[PDB]
């Protein structure tokens, strides 16, 4: 432990430039006896590494005696840091030589040292000059060329004799590169306001005196602050010149003005109920160490060469910038150069625990202290009451929370992507983060490279908020709210709250395209990166956001627009498309006027199951048809295309089983068939029975089934791991149109569920026997007392974080992997044929006129998929890692009797 708190602080010592600090210690702790043990050649490296940087010859003389005298031997990384200072001076060549000859003697290798030691590029330059002087024809192995994947699947995709269109942003460079600047001044300023959305009184009587009484308090605090932390400084330092080892450095390490302030803002957005104090001192401690990184990148002039670096990347993206040879943006990164350790964990806590101390000291208000012991630190009832009287419009957003304003960076590896100055893991989770990444970095990097460019494709996507739906929203929100169209109105307070941050966020991105980046989870779905982000499937949100870029509709643009409004209002669903856009012709009157006047006239969107996303559909079929002509008018708007239930799709063509692929449709069909619908009269059918053998619930629950409920229950059972969209939405749904007694909605969802999982095991014989064999399978190996890990058919490893939960999830995550590498190949396949793909809470957003070539794709890379033999590599997997066990991964589930070919004839395959 103090050996670490040691390392550490000579590290930051290093970053500060504290070399005269951290070689007083180093000599006290030499000095001493009992203190010469604790140290660690790794800390006299670190101290040699500084005076090295900063040019002290004797100072490194001095520590290599040191070294010397404390029985320890010189290694690499001493080596390194001598050669740095005789080339940053300007050493003679003959104590190179000398040098050189020593470091021979004791064994090593010069050209082992630039592989094995970690040093920058000005490092390493001033190492190779210093070399250059006694062997100048010593140069290093020239670097290879990149791996390029060449799987089964992804080859197709990365090869170089398949011709390739791929899109080009709209935004010119200049533009690009002016976007760029502004996210980067942003991202340095950590922190955003944004105007809120709800109608300011701005009385005089209460509301002026308390901003300002509360400026007054602030400006206390702050000066009150800043007296703390320089008397806790000076005290740190004197504690360190005493000899003993304090966080001094690391106070150091962040302005005196960048931590008063982030403590206000910190005390500024503490919750009226209150919060842990533990958690309030995380949060400082990881707050600090954040801010560090991101002004450490800006002074190193890291900041510099990322500008640099991406104004030349930028050529990729920019529709009149040209690059030489067209290339994915993941693979143009990487040709063009990209540019290249958490603290301990005590160290840390301390750090919290003094930032929070100090501040509970230092807040003072007419002085009773603010913060109070109830360990949680709960704000006073009075500065709460202050702050409320207040009100002040302005609301405080992070840097990483609001959308970026520009190409991300493409994801080169599982730590490098997304944000420019912020580090951005691949996987969001944070249980089981470190398995997750161990394993992403142990398997092969060209394993990885299919997700990665996937995720760069997902992200690389401008967005733009709709005006006219935004500002009706937010007509709605302020007049009362209408809970009918889903817009909250004044439990419902959160979602009040919630939903002022997100239309505040939208107002602030009225009048510019922002960018989403994507992560991933351990089963492979993709997810925004910011939280902000996550109610992707409202309504509300759907209809807000609209592809920044416009595309010609082209011929069947507008039949695909008709078609999309139509499946949106849901009135036809069994009817073919033909038929669907007969109905659109047919209630085009209506259509039209709910684009003129939404909000006064006959309201025929509100009678639809999405009312925003209908009248967003509306205004453009409206708009369109109004044009001179409707090809030439170009699109905006995302078109939605889903398949039904795509688990039991996967598991169908998995299963081979015919009924089943009649059931989701897999199989060519005039008419689409409803699996819904299907599994709704089966339900129905159990629970007459059930009522007649005597069952309350199905006497009680009579009729009340219908297709979303049993669409609900359905994805629960097939997508559902108590995970978003299971019990608790049946539940909610139900309570919803519920008529019946509430007592009992509790049950009446577990008998629900329980019957449509029978009903699908009584159908579906693939999906059965499917799911019994991998539920058996996970069984035993949780009963071998191990983790169920596999491999997608990309290549991406997968594990359960779940530490019985693994036999109840590993089915549901195969089907989720399964569904994500469909989406990945497709997502691929579109970029490769220049088209505007993105996945979005299972259904596939692209424009209207390239619909149909998605569907194909879409269709194409499905059968590509669902053709190699996934169950019996799976089962190979599992036997070679954790090997009656064996005898049940062998016994894999026999295939039906299914031309699967027959997809790529299907029509209605996505609808
Ligand atoms: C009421 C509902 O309006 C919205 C509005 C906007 C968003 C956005 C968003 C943010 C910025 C931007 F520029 C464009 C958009 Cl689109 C993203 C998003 O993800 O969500 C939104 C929701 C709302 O805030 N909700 C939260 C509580 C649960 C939800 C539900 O109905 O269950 C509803």
């Amino acid at each position: 432990g103090q050996q670490q708190r040691l390392l550490a602080f000579f590290k930051c010592c290093l970053l500060t430039d504290q070399l005269p600090l951290a070689h007083h210690l180093l000599v006290v702790h030499h000095g001493q006896r009992q203190k010469r043990k604790l140290l660690t050649l790794d800390m006299y490296n670190a101290v040699m590494l500084g005076w090295a940087r900063q040019g002290a010859f004797k100072e490194l003389v001095y520590v290599l005696f040191m070294v010397k005298d404390a029985g320890l031997t010189p290694d690499l990384l001493s080596y390194a840091a001598a050669l740095q200072c005789m080339g940053r001076q300007d050493q003679d060549a003959g104590t190179i030589e000398r040098c050189l000859e020593q470091m021979s003697q004791e064994g090593l290798k010069l050209q082992a040292l630039f592989t094995a030691v970690l040093l920058s590029e000005e490092d390493r330059a001033t190492v190779l000059k210093a070399v250059h002087k006694v062997k100048p024809t010593f140069s290093l192995p020239p670097q290879l060329p990149p791996p390029v994947n060449t799987s089964k699947l992804l080859r197709d995709v990365y090869a170089k004799d398949g011709r390739v269109s791929y899109p080009k942003l709209h935004l010119p460079l200049k533009t690009l590169q002016c976007l760029f600047e502004k996210q980067l001044h942003m991202e340095l300023a950590s922190r955003v306001c944004v105007v809120s959305v709800e109608k300011p009184t701005l009385p005089s009587k209460e509301v002026k005196h308390a901003r300002k009484t509360l400026k007054t308090l602030r400006d206390q605090w702050e000066k009150a602050l800043c007296r703390a932390l320089r008397e806790t400084k000076n005290r740190l330092e004197r504690e360190v010149y005493e000899g003993r080892f304090s966080l001094y450095p690391f106070l150091c390490l962040l302005d005196e003005r960048e931590v008063v302030r982030m403590l206000l803002q910190v005390l500024q957005a503490l919750p009226a109920q209150g919060e842990s104090f533990t958690t309030l001192a995380r949060e400082l401690s990881a707050r600090t160490f954040s801010r560090h990184v991101v002004q450490r990148q800006r002074v190193s002039g890291q900041v510099q060469a990322l500008q640099n670096h991406y104004r030349k990347y930028l050529c990729l993206l920019a529709s009149d910038a040209e690059v030489p040879e067209p290339c994915l943006p993941r693979q143009y990164w990487e040709a063009l150069g990209a540019p290249e350790q958490p603290w301990p964990l005590p160290v840390q806590m301390e750090l919290g625990k003094l930032l929070a101390e100090m501040l509970v000291q230092a807040t003072q208000m007419p002085l009773v202290p603010v913060l109070y012991h109830v360990g949680i630190l709960k704000p006073h009832p009075a500065y709460v009451q202050l702050l409320e009287k207040a009100a002040e419009p302005t609301l405080t957003f992070e840097a990483v929370d609001v959308p970026m304003l520009c190409p991300p960076l493409p994801w080169t590896s599982p730590h490098s992507g997304a944000f420019l100055l912020s580090p951005t893991k691949l996987m969001r989770t944070v249980e089981g983060a470190t398995q997750h990444q161990e394993l992403l970095e142990t398997c092969p990097p060209t394993a990885l490279h299919g997700a990665l460019d996937a995720l760069t494709q997902l992200g690389n996507c401008a967005w733009r908020v709709n005006g006219r739906v935004l500002d009706l929203v937010l007509q709605l929100f302020q007049a009362k709210g209408c809970p009918q169209l889903g817009v909250p109105a004044p439990e419902m307070h959160s979602l009040r709250a919630e939903a002022l941050y997100r239309l505040s966020l939208a107002q602030h991105l009225r009048d510019r395209v922002f960018w989403l980046p994507h992560n991933m989870d351990f089963r492979g779905r993709t997810y925004p990166c910011p939280p902000h982000f996550n109610h992707l499937g409202s309504d509300v949100a759907r209809a807000l956001l609209e592809f920044a870029q416009g595309r010609p509709l082209g011929p069947h643009g507008l039949d695909w627009l008709k078609i999309h409004l139509v499946n949106l209002t849901g009135l036809k669903k069994r009817e073919p498309l033909r038929k669907r856009l007969a109905f659109a012709e047919e209630v085009m009157d209506d259509i039209l006027d709910s684009a003129d006047q939404p909000l006064t006239g006959r309201k025929w969107w509100m009678g639809a199951e999405e009312p925003w996303q209908t009248l967003a559909c509306c205004m453009e079929v409206a708009n369109a048809v109004r044009a001179s002509d409707p090809a030439a008018y170009v699109s905006h708007l995302p078109v939605h295309q889903d398949g039904s239930c795509n688990g039991l799709q996967h598991y169908a063509a998995l299963g081979r089983d015919s009924v089943g692929a009649a059931s989701v449709n897999l199989e060519p069909s005039d008419v689409p068939q409803d699996v819904y619908s299907g599994v709704a009269a089966q339900v129905e059918v159990f629970r007459r029975q059930d009522a007649q053998r005597g069952m309350r619930v199905a006497q009680v629950l009579e009729g009340f089934i219908t297709r979303k409920v049993v669409k609900q229950t359905v994805m629960t059972v097939v997508y559902g791991v108590t995970r978003y969209g299971g019990r608790l939405q049946i539940e909610k749904r139900l309570r919803e149109l519920s008529d019946f007694p509430q007592e009992f909605v509790w049950e009446a969802s577990h008998y629900l569920v329980r019957q449509v999982f029978k009903s699908l095991q009584e159908m579906f014989s693939g999906t059965r026997a499917i799911q019994h064999w991998l539920t058996e399978s996970a069984r035993l190996i949780s009963h071998m007392g191990s983790v169920v890990e596999w491999v997608t058919p990309l290549g991406v490893p997968v594990i359960q974080p779940y530490r019985r939960k693994q036999k109840n999830g590993f089915p549901p995550n195969f089907i989720h992997s399964l569904d994500s590498s469909h989406m990945m190949l497709t997502a691929l396949h579109c970029y490769r044929k220049g088209l505007t793909f993105v996945s979005v809470h299972d259904c596939y957003w692209t424009h209207a006129a390239d619909v149909s070539v998605m569907n194909q794709v879409c269709r194409e890379q499905f059968v590509r998929l669902h053709s190699e033999p996934i169950l019996q590599d799976l089962s190979r997997f599992l036997v070679k890692r954790f090997c009656q066990l064996k005898e049940t991964l062998q016994a894999v589930p026999k295939p039906g009797a299914f031309d699967l070919e027959q997809v790529k004839r299907s029509t209605y395959f996505f609808s």
